[PDB]
């Protein structure tokens, strides 16, 4: 799967290149050049061909950059994938060669995957597909606020770097002029009586409904550094997590949470409750509120009303 990455690696710039330049380059025929060509074709990447002359991207990719990833974070074990099945795959399939904080990033998925059996779509170098290991000492008690704990994060971060307007879903999402923009796939593996294993999933659209990315919303940001910026917040609250529980988040939270004092729907399997959101409690549940009437829910689904 070579080839491919080093094609893709210089048309990386959005200008032209015949496949004339690019065969003495790579060592290989023009003829070879277009097969590889068609591999890329196929992550999703937009290729514009011109029959006997050359190639070209419609679009300029900034791709990950491990060194430039690396480089920062202070001490850290990521992983940058560039092609495989899933970023949550990927460590499942590995649980016991990882330790806490563990992560990794591609450039593309080719399983991406949402919560509900549902497809997540990751091509090439369009947008942030990573995932984090963590492991949890009293075991597969908690998790719940670990992910409010990672929206939160995931929040600030963007918050920070510009997009000074997204907001959090309870239980996962991000939110931006209302429509998703980030997808959040947390999955358990325990044991009574064991640590609970996590690996956590983040999608975050990028690239140009009801879902929202950030060129649309006009915000333009660096791929590496949001990656980066990301992992290293997360090792620093899920530790502190590890330390804590919610109760260092609650008041943050609330101040990104989408929907607090506004009307919605929660579900448990087909279980419809409405009304209106007083927030989270000291459980990561959910506040419901039903004729002056504020109840704790851990589970269902939350749309708007
Ligand atoms: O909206 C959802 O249902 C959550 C989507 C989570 C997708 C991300 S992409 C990186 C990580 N690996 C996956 O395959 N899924 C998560």
């Amino acid at each position: 799967n070579t080839v491919p990455l080093k094609l893709i690696a210089l048309l990386a710039n959005g200008e032209f290149h015949s496949g004339e330049q690019l065969g003495e380059t790579l060592g290989m025929s023009r003829a070879a050049i277009n097969k590889h060509i068609q591999t890329l074709r196929d992550w999703g990447v937009d290729v514009f061909t011109v029959p006997g002359k050359g190639y070209s991207l419609p679009e300029p990719i900034q791709l990950l950059n491990a060194k430039q990833i690396l480089g920062q974070l202070d001490g850290g074990s990521v992983a940058v994938l560039p092609v495989i099945d899933s970023t949550n795959q990927y460590l499942l399939d590995r649980i016991g060669e990882l330790k806490s904080g563990d992560a990794c990033i591609a450039e593309y998925q080719q399983a991406g995957r949402g919560r509900r059996g549902r497809k997540w779509f990751s091509p090439f170098g369009a947008n942030l597909y990573l995932s984090m290991f963590w492991r949890l000492e009293q075991g597969p008690a908690a998790a719940i606020g670990l992910s409010l704990v990672i929206g939160i994060v995931m929040a600030e971060v963007l918050r920070k770097l510009g997009a000074d307007k997204v907001r959090v879903k309870w239980p996962n999402d991000l939110y931006l002029q209302d429509r998703k923009l980030a997808g959040i796939l947390v999955e358990l593996t325990g044991k009574t009586g064991d640590a609970a294993q996590i690996v956590i999933g983040a999608g975050i659209n990028m690239a140009m409904q009801g879902w929202i990315t950030l060129q649309e919303a006009g915000i333009n940001l660096d791929r590496n550094t949001l990656a980066a910026m990301l992992i290293r917040e997360l090792r620093a609250a899920l530790e502190l997590f590890e330390q804590e529980g919610l109760a260092p988040y609650l008041s943050r939270w609330e101040k990104l949470d989408n929907f607090i004092n506004r009307p919605v729907k929660l579900i448990i399997g087909d279980k419809e409750i409405f009304g209106i959101s007083r927030g989270i409690d000291k459980q990561g549940a959910l506040l419901l509120e039903q004729d002056g009437i504020i109840k704790p829910w851990m589970g269902g689904e939350i749309s708007l009303r």
